[PDB]
Parts: structure tokens; C-alpha cells; sequence
């Protein structure tokens, strides 16, 4: 009855295009200052008493490298800057012994010729940027000078290096590697594109934030891509392997998002590719998510009005799809294959439309859709509310080799099945 998904046009988003988006004609001004002094700054770490952990990690008055008015590229900060906060170790190898802060009327590129630059964790380092940023054909990695190697993950709650930015601003990063980066620590995820916190966007009124993300490689990030009440950004191309808790992360109220032609796996602790908390209007298409902890794609707590087709979904150890009480949500021609429980998993979801998805040899059911009480859990029921119902169309495809069989929907509202292959 349906035709086709309209998906987005990805032959723009190009390492080539990516380079023409900054003003490189007006520098140019770098200065090293405290970081109490910037909002861009106090804004994750919050007041003065929560200095102490900095001043302990730069062994002083805590202070950033900082670029504004203008437009400096990494070689611009290794001249100016002082060696022992950015030094140059080797013919394009540096390493950054303060954070970077790209300030609101900054520009900052890192393009090639930088063959890596080392964030030191040891001294703290990490990146926030509040204005333009681009990142092209190099690598930014979290560096332990001690083990004179990555910052490879050992517990939650070491910091690590990162890189984050506010709101009002755009961010390119392409054909570029990136590993070791953040840890259990607000908006130190990893990678995170990040409105302000909600008093401060009360005063700012910046617009959200925004970019891309594209033919990049994320490995041992403690989350590879994360977002918050973020704006069209593009996710596309890249690898994300071997990632601790997730692969690709964006969150509250985040919407139109483009991800797509994503490889993500090896995942340690959670999912491959999770949207949660209203992340609503969004594409998630032509990814491999596979061999993950958990499941392959994750829709949760009322993300609706998403497309999530022509994914190859394999091999996570346990669903590959599940949907979370967000509904009036999109399959189409997915190829949900082998993960160790469910094919596509429905829970407290309704006006799930599910076409011509496949799904083979998933250890339980090929799709299985149920409702839960969530009242006697951990979950904030004032944020994220719940009702407790399940409805689904199910049109083409493919069901076949599951273990446990088909389907299995338990007390559904309506369930609609139409020229669906059984085997």
C-alpha cells in the first residue's frame, strides 16, 4: 500500500565540501587564560568548588589555550604557544598539555600535515568549542604520557580527554582517526555535540547545535558520537569499533539527524546505535551494526516520527532492533540477521510500522512485540512517561530460521499482517 521511503542525499557530505565551510581569510588572536574566567568552561564543570580536580591535573591555576576573533589552524597554536602546553614532539605529532577552547567568534582547523596531535590526560587536556571547528585528514587522540601510548579505557571514572561543543556552534570532522576519548562524566562522553544547559540557553538563546561527522574512525570512546537537543547533524561513513558503553549516541530532543553508512561494532558494554529521550525526525539508514553487547539499534523513550531502514543488523548478542516505547516509527527493509535474541523487538510501542523488513536466524524470535509496567523500576516516569500498549503493521519481507519461531506479539492492541514470507 506504502511506496518507498524519501531518504535524504548523501553525496554532499564530503571531506572535499567539508573544507569550504570556515572563514580562513580574517586571523587570528590566541591567548592562554583561566578557564573560571569562560562560560564555555564553567558551564560542564560548574562552579569554582569543582576546581580542584583541574588544579590538580595542570598543578596550578587551571587555564586553556584559547582561540577567538579570527581563524588559527593547530600549526598557528604550536608557534605561539609555549612548549611545555603545546609542544611538537616529532615532525607533525603534538602535544597539548592544556584544553583547546574555540570560543564563540573562533575559528579552529586541524586540516593535514598534522599527522596526530596528542591529548595529554595526565595535564587534563580536552576540547570545547563554542564557534567554528573543522578537522580533516589527521587523528586527535587521548595520549597517557606515562604508558607513552592511548589512553586506553581501564574504569568509568578516569578521565580521559575529550571533545565537546556548546550551542551556536558548527563542527566538521572528516577523514580522521580518534581513540581513548571520555569517560563517565557529564558531557565528557567521548565526542558530544552539546546545547547548553538549560538555564544558560535561557540567557544565551544560541541556536542548537550543529555539523558533521563523516569517513572518520571512533575506536575505545567511552561513547563514540553523543548528543543533546542537537539539529540536523550527519553522521556518515565512519567506523565506530570496539567502543565501551556505546557506539552512536544521541539524546534529548535532538531531531533530523542523518545517520547513515556507518559500520559500528564491538561495542563492550551497550548498544551499537541508540537514540533515546525524543529524539524525533531522524534517518537511520545503510549502517552495519553488528556484534555488538547488546542490541544493534535502539529507539527509546519516545522517539518517534524515525526511519530506520536498509541496515545490516548481525551478530549483536542480543536483539537487533528494539524499540522502547517510541512509536509511529519506520522500518523499512532492514536485514535483521543472527543476533542472539530477537530480530526486531517492539516493547510499549504503537503504530509501529514494520515493511519488508527480513529477519533470519536470530537466536529467539524474528520480531516480538510486548508491553511492560515500568512503575516499580528506576525510571523517571515524569520525564519519560509510558503507556503501556502495543500496535503494529506488518507488510513484506521476510521471517525465517529464528529460533523461537516468526512472531510472538503478547497482548496487542492490533496487530496487521499483509504479504508477509513465513518459512
Amino acid at each position: 500500500e506504502m511506496a518507498k521511503p524519501v531518504l535524504p542525499d548523501l553525496s554532499g557530505y564530503t571531506t572535499e565540501a567539508a573544507l569550504k565551510k570556515i572563514a580562513r581569510n580574517k586571523p587570528g588572536k590566541i591567548t592562554v587564560a583561566r578557564m573560571m574566567e569562560e562560560t564555555g568552561l564553567k558551564e560542564f564543570i560548574g562552579g569554582d568548588n569543582k576546581m580542584a580536580e583541574w588544579v590538580v591535573r595542570q598543578k596550578g591555576i587551571p587555564q586553556a589555550i584559547m582561540i577567538s576573533d579570527g581563524y588559527v589552524n593547530l600549526q598557528d597554536l604550536v608557534k605561539k604557544v609555549p612548549k611545555q602546553f603545546l609542544s611538537e614532539v616529532s615532525p607533525g605529532v603534538y602535544v597539548a598539555r592544556l584544553p583547546i577552547l574555540v570560543k564563540e567568534t573562533g575559528i579552529f582547523e586541524i586540516d593535514s600535515k598534522t599527522k596526530e596531535l596528542r591529548l595529554s590526560q595526565e595535564k587534563g587536556s580536552f576540547i570545547v568549542s563554542e564557534g567554528k571547528m573543522l578537522i580533516t585528514n589527521t587523528s586527535v587522540n587521548a595520549w597517557s604520557e606515562t604508558r607513552n601510548g592511548l589512553a586506553a579505557y581501564r574504569t568509568p571514572d578516569e578521565f580521559r580527554p575529550f571533545v565537546l561543543t556548546w550551542g551556536g556552534s558548527q563542527t566538521w570532522i572528516a577523514k580522521t582517526k580518534m581513540a581513548s576519548m571520555g569517560y563517565n562524566q557529564s558531557k565528557s562522553y567521548g565526542v558530544s555535540i552539546s546545547q547548553y544547559n538549560p538555564n544558560t540557553a535561557k540567557v544565551l538563546k544560541r541556536g542548537e547545535p550543529t555539523g558533521w561527522i563523516i569517513d572518520s574512525e571512533f575506536a575505545d570512546m567511552w561513547y563514540g558520537f553523543y548528543c543533546y537537543e542537537t539539529r540536523d547533524f550527519v553522521v556518515k561513513g565512519n567506523t565506530y569499533r570496539d567502543n565501551i558503553v556505546y557506539g552512536i549516541d544521541p539524546h534529548d530532543r535532538s531531531h533530523g539527524l542523518i545517520i547513515a553508512e556507518n559500520d559500528v561494532y564491538g561495542t563492550k558494554k551497550k548498544h551499537g546505535i541508540i537514540i533515546s529521550r525524543e529524539v524525533d525526525n531522524s534517518f537511520i539508514f545503510r549502517n552495519k551494526s553488528h556484534n555488538n553487547k547488546l542490541s544493534g539499534v535502539v529507539l527509546d523513550r519516545n522517539s518517534v516520527g524515525n526511519i530506520v531502514a536498509y541496515n545490516e543488523i548481525y551478530q549483536n548478542h542480543t536483539d537487533g532492533i528494539t524499540l522502547y516505547e517510541s512509536g509511529n516509527n519506520l522500518l523499512w527493509g532492514n536485514r535483521v540477521i543472527a543476533n542472539r535474541r530477537h530480530g526486531i523487538r517492539v516493547r510499549n510501542s504503537v503504530n509501529i510500522k514494520l515493511y519488508e523488513n527480513v529477519a533470519m536466524a536470530n537466536g529467539l524470535m524474528g520480531v516480538y512485540g510486548h508491553i511492560k509496567d515500568l512503575n516499580d523500576t528506576d525510571r523517571d516516569i515524569e520525564l519519560d512517561p509510558f503507556d503501556a500498549q502495543v500496535s503494529l503493521i506488518m507488510v513484506g519481507g521476510e521471517l525465517s530460521s529464528n529460533g523461537s519461531g516468526p512472531l510472538s506479539i503478547d497482548s496487542p492492541l492490533s496487530v496487521e499482517l499483509y504479504r508477509v514470507s513465513m518459512l
